[PDB]
């Protein structure tokens, strides 16, 4: 009987720790099912924050990793058009994509199109997603608006720096180090505050003339979120998506005292606030503005197979890692 490789962890903790490498007997597929043979798919830093318990009480143990990834449906369940078998897809919003095979419903299979490679494809998901929705939904930006994004020398960082230029408007990229302000510049960026070498609220002030940016993404949170806040316009519009210094902001004093609108933003509540039919209109759209070359996702860093996850793991938490995405492949 068939049976399918997979990463579990039975407990949360380290992944060095919890990760283990398995085989299960491979169930028969449900009716709206699609079962996809996984090619690759990557280690993101987001992919690793539910292993640590950081969730407890919404992840259900033992749990397989992983969000995202692209794969060939092997198998359909009944309700389901046979014609799918052999397209290369995303099988999302399913099983844990670190493993051999991958099931997900028919609603939240995206088609990849033939001009589009594995690796690409991979990354198309949880960055591109949370950067476009984010940009135009959920601070629905305009024209010329000034957009502040921290820790932005990470992947949606680069991307917030294409999405700049494709959308019209300007914006200030802060960092805590030089490493990436070349690309960043490249991709689109208006302007790099190197926060290791630069004030943050004075140099937003000189470049917003005093006023102010419209807008801020927060990956940090604690003292650096803080004072991204306060470099806003009264009314303006604070938005988390990440809470990297695992300390929340000052949420009260942010409101009161500096006047602006606070939210936090999941990828998780914003698949439930859409249709099925608006979820797949906007990945054909992602998947547009990759083939027309308006968009392009991080280099490859390296790759192992999903036997070697641990080692794969630690390159990706290494304080040394260079630049790129490293992925688990399965050809």
């Amino acid at each position: 009987s068939l049976h399918g490789k997979l990463i579990q962890f039975h407990k949360f903790g380290n992944p060095k720790d919890v990760l283990q490498v398995e085989y299960k007997n491979i169930e028969p597929l449900k009716d709206n099912e699609v079962f996809v043979r996984m090619l690759v798919r990557p280690i993101n830093p987001s992919d690793l924050i539910p292993i640590t318990g950081a969730y407890a009480h919404r992840i259900p143990l033992p749990n397989i990793p992983g969000y995202e990834g692209v794969g060939i449906v092997e198998n359909v369940g009944a309700f389901v058009s046979r014609e799918l078998i052999g397209k290369r897809v995303l099988p999302l919003r399913g099983e844990g994509t670190w493993q051999e095979y991958v099931k997900t419903s028919a609603d939240f299979v995206v088609p990849i199109p033939d001009s589009i490679d594995d690796f690409t494809a991979a990354q198309m998901y949880i960055n591109p997603l949370t950067a476009w929705v984010t940009c135009t939904e959920t601070l629905n930006l305009q024209r010329n608006d000034v957009l502040l994004v921290n820790a932005c020398g990470s992947a949606i960082g680069h991307l917030f720096a294409q999405l700049s230029q494709i959308l019209n408007f300007r914006l200030i990229a802060v960092t805590r180090n030089n490493k990436h302000t070349e690309e960043l510049l490249r991709l689109g960026a208006a302007y790099v505050i190197d926060t290791s070498t630069a004030p943050l609220y004075e140099t937003v002030m000189e470049l917003t003339n005093g006023i102010g940016a419209d807008a801020a993404i927060d990956s940090i949170g604690g003292p650096d979120g803080n004072e991204l806040a306060f470099s806003l316009r009264p009314n303006g519009h604070f938005l988390t998506i990440g809470l990297l210094s695992g300390i929340q902001v000052n949420w009260a004093e942010i409101v009161t005292k500096a006047k602006v609108h606070a939210n936090i933003f999941h990828l998780r509540h914003w698949n439930d606030e859409v249709s099925p039919y608006k979820w797949q209109e906007t990945f054909r759209h992602l998947i547009r503005l990759v083939e027309n070359e308006q968009l392009r996702f991080m280099k490859v860093h390296s790759t192992y197979e999903l036997a070697d996850v641990k080692a794969a793991v630690d390159v990706v938490q290494s304080a040394e890692k260079t630049k790129g995405k490293v992925f688990l492949t399965s050809y």
